[PDB]
């Protein structure tokens, strides 16, 4: 799948003012996803205890990793498509390492698009969240064929 220069600028457009307050949003997604999902706070030892999210808000290691994980997204998207050397790195420690499947990557690119949706209505409008939408499944699918070639799930 291609984005057109149009549907890239809706998402580079609602990024910038993500990139206004990164932990802050890195923070409310990666605790929507917890809160969703639980079992994907188990992948995390450093912080698979925290109990409520009151913990979690407190918690300085999982703001840190919140904004570690927007960080490398925000470089991807910034790529708009021509993302493949910051791919490899990305997809080589979470399919041999980690091991996180596809589904929860489809279960963090639901939690973005809640937190934006929540926090930037004005610039989250259907247009421009189908266009993240489209920019998150091209991430999922091109990770998911590199997955595919180090030996991992699909
Ligand atoms: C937008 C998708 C994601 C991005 C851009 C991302 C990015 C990263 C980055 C940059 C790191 C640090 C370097 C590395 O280990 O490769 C990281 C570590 C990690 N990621 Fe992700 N990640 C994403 C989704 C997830 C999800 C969905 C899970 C689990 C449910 C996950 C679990 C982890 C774990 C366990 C680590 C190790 C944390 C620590 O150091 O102990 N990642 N991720």
């Amino acid at each position: 799948m291609v984005l057109s220069e149009g549907e890239w600028q809706l998402v580079l457009h609602v990024w910038a003012k993500v990139e206004a307050d990164v932990a802050g949003h890195g923070q409310d997604i990666l605790i929507r996803l917890f809160k969703s999902h639980p079992e994907t706070l188990e992948k995390f030892d450093r912080f698979k205890h925290l109990k409520t999210e009151a913990e979690m808000k407190a918690s300085e290691d999982l703001k840190k990793q919140g904004v570690t994980v927007l960080t490398a997204l925000g470089a991807i998207l910034k790529k708009k498509g021509h993302h493949e050397a910051e791919l490899k790195p990305l997809a080589q420690s979470h399919a041999t390492k980690h091991k996180i499947p596809i589904k929860y990557l489809e279960f963090i690119s639901e939690a973005i698009i809640h937190v934006l949706h929540s926090r930037h209505p004005g610039n989250f409008g259907a247009d421009a969240q189908g266009a993240m939408n489209k920019a998150l499944e091209l991430f999922r699918k091109d990770i998911a064929a590199k997955y595919k070639e180090l030996g991992y799930q699909g």
